[PDB]
């Protein structure tokens, strides 16, 4: 589990969104595994606006933050899970690292701020849903 709290937005994995998230929906995209809902309180996270390929992510199944090198956001084939059939997921970045299903929502960050959240895993790889192209998270 986990979310990004930027401005009056809460960014979560679409597959982990709550009824309150759907009832206060701003934007959602199944192909990216992302959903954004509105919040009453202002958040403290800042979004990175960069093309970094190195950063650090939080792994709840180890209680640890790991430094990783990750690929550029791309269209990647992801195997069937309890949340999605086998499909192409867009704006996904891969790194070598430990992940388990409940690690989804952990933040990946670089020197500029939050880059994305854990979205997929298995086989010693971890995939992150990028949020750096969502410029509207910084306003309104
Ligand atoms: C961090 O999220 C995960 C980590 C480990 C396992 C899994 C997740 C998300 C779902 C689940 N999953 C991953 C799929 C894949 N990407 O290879 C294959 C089958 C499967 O059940
Ligand atoms: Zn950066």
């Amino acid at each position: 589990s986990g979310a990004i709290y930027v401005g009056n937005y809460r960014v979560v994995n679409r597959h982990l969104a709550t009824h309150n998230d759907w009832a206060n929906l701003v934007w959602e995209d199944s192909s990216r595994d992302l959903l954004v809902s509105s919040t009453t309180a202002q958040g403290c996270d800042t979004i990175a606006r960069c093309d970094c390929q190195t950063g650090v992510y939080y792994c709840s199944s180890r209680r640890k933050h790991y430094p990783v090198s990750f690929s550029k956001p791309s269209l990647i084939f992801v195997e069937a899970s309890e949340y999605y059939p086998a499909r192409y997921q867009s704006h996904l970045m891969l790194a070598v690292g430990h992940s388990e299903p409940g690690d989804c929502g952990g933040i990946l960050r670089c020197q500029h701020g939050v880059v994305g959240i854990v979205s997929t895993g298995g086989n010693g790889l971890v995939g992150f849903a990028d949020v750096r192209d969502l410029l509207w998270l910084d306003e309104e």
